[PDB]
């Protein structure tokens, strides 16, 4: 399956690989004497006590069961469906690294690492099986083995008989002991992160407009912490109110310098939290002692159009550029438009206590059918 | 750019602060957090009907309110309410003078009108038609 | 604030750092007369090591040489000194119905789907842009809203809503688009969209109530436009227009007053 959005956030570039092999159910198999690597998913030679061909010296095998679960039931928050996707339990007894001859792990994320969490649930259950049986077989001097050979122990007692899958070979030339090809079984440990976590708040600028191919409403931003001016990162927008179908909905302009936090410490899911005025934007009024001017402002090129509260003058002024409604507390109320205004109503009745005034320099028409006085 | 929300919190407000790129040198306010020493205009309740922002310095509550149970939109100034109720009426309701200056204002109503006043009514103009 | 009173947690960290002060082991020979809390004393020695020491554990150590040797242990290794094991991520959660706050704050009871706890509720604090003394933004999110939640000072006990996050199960009033012209908040319970709108392409400011629009357009007109009655009560209202006026009405027009001048 193709990825929608990875992100390497200042990783070593080798740290990124074996945090991406852990989430893909593959291991590396590196080869010396070449530059060829055979990446192969987690899925014999028959060295025996009786056998003449290979001489054995020591067979250590640990057989631990502390960090070996049985389930790995992993699940994550589906943004579209909001059901917290159904639990993909992985059975123990599939991918058995030690096959002899004779507790339930469960997380839930506030996010979703891959498309389906079947493969990452299989992959963590397999990388914990490799810690179950681990040891080394000190042999004498052969190049007939490889890190993925899956050899078997046959001629021994009931304790150690069965097929074991290797992890590596060590050659060990020295003066005493001659040449001793030590075999290795098992893998040491694992961190079990979906991705290497970044737990900081970062800031970024909004990047033009690009529609969301994942069919959310995610706003494509940049991050200057990355030196990637060309590539775009879709990020989620956090609003105070939002709602079902009735939101705040200002949807920031393409140069706004938002501040971005990451959900559940995954670089793949960013999220805008605020929007941050700055000296290249120059906010409508600076913060001042005697905080009297308040109110939001919308102003595209020249038309300042939003409501203002001036707490010193006790007003509430709705702008449109010259159309002010300015209902002042313990005071007056005025429409004040330099153009026409209309007041259509089914039955409008205007009433005043002990004064009225109607004016007009030119015509005044009271055009009606029945006019009473 | 040059058109913001711009409320700029008061000097006792208990903001919540996060730090950019994990440096103590750069803090950043994210929210502002009512508290029992401030006492928010109305608590969160079942049947969330009262909404709308509020600005109130000493005694003059002055901002718009939405009451979703009554389907209103009420712009306060202390006694000057504009209160355009959905599927209902519209009223300026000011206990003082109100003015409506316009280049050519034309008010129109379908099948009723009423103009009142206990004292004087002046239709002072040059040419008055009827 | 980790607990109710910080007397006990202040005593507890001071005691778990005392146990790192004196630590060692006494290799004895073979007895089951000791326990990890016995508080034994050293008496017959020199002035360096004489006094009562409280144990931490016993080790038995059967082997071929040395016989049986019950080693005693004194002291505790180290301590992390966290009030709670820290979670430093941002998580998201849904609002959970309504439940009043028993701690008498205004905390909003949410869920967290990172936990698989659909039944239990978690009270969380609400962060507003403005809030104030007694005059706030105060929208108080609806019980299904999918807020984003951060934790104060890395304690799970104190969560806090930061934003509220539209989503495909809610379907926001208009998507983000190129040519961002439609703006303005919206409140809409079932059918009555009622809040102000800014359309920067048409240069308007339109206050809805469902059919009652005030729509003062910049470099343009101003219209109340209500399909019902409207009233304009005032102490002394005076309306004035420069070089045109028009008053209409299909049925009755009353200028009912005491003294009418012309």
């Amino acid at each position: 399956s193709k990825h929608d959005q990875l992100l390497q956030f200042r990783l070593s570039d080798w740290q990124f690989i074996r945090s991406r092999l852990l989430s893909t159910n593959c291991w590396l198999l590196p080869d010396a004497a070449s530059d060829t690597v055979v990446i192969r998913p987690l899925s014999s030679r028959t060295l025996a006590r009786d056998s003449h061909d290979y001489t054995l010296y020591e067979i250590n095998l640990n057989f631990d069961n502390r960090f070996t679960p049985d389930s790995l039931s992993l699940q994550g928050w589906d943004i579209a469906a909001q059901r917290l996707t159904a639990a993909q339990k992985s059975p123990a007894g599939a991918f058995r690294p030690w096959k002899p001859a004779g507790q339930d792990y469960a997380l839930a994320f506030s996010m979703l690492p891959e498309a389906t969490l079947q493969t990452l649930s299989n992959s963590w259950l397999n990388y914990q099986q490799m810690t179950g049986v681990q040891g080394h077989i000190v042999l004498a001097g052969t190049r007939d083995f490889a890190p993925g050979e899956s050899i078997t122990l046959s001629g021994f007692g009931a304790g150690l008989d069965g097929t074991a899958m290797l992890s590596g070979v060590n050659q060990q030339f020295d003066t005493q002991y001659g040449w001793r090809s030590e075999l290795v079984i098992g893998l040491p440990a694992s961190m079990l992160e979906p991705a290497p976590p970044v737990r900081s708040l970062h800031i970024g600028t909004v990047a033009g407009f690009t529609a969301d191919p994942q069919h959310l409403d995610r706003i494509a931003i940049h991050l200057p912490a990355l030196n990637l001016p060309d590539s775009l990162i879709f990020a989620r927008l956090s609003k105070p109110w939002a709602s079902h179908a009735s939101g705040f909905c200002f949807y920031p302009e393409p140069g706004d310098e938002v501040v971005v936090g990451f959900i559940d410490s995954d670089p793949r899911y960013p999220m805008i939290l605020g929007a941050l005025h700055n000296p290249k934007n120059t906010a409508p009024f600076p913060p001042d002692e005697k905080n009297n001017r308040k109110g939001l402002i919308v102003s595209q090129a020249d038309q300042t159009q939003a409501l203002m509260i001036d707490t010193e003058e006790k007003t509430l002024r709705l702008m449109a550029g010259d159309n002010t409604l300015t209902l002042t507390g313990e005071g007056n109320l005025t429409m004040s438009t330099p153009n026409a205004l209309q007041l259509q109503a089914d039955t409008l009745g205007l009433q005043a206590d002990s004064n009225l005034s109607i004016a007009g320099k030119q015509q005044v028409e009271i055009t009606s059918a029945k006019i009473n006085m």
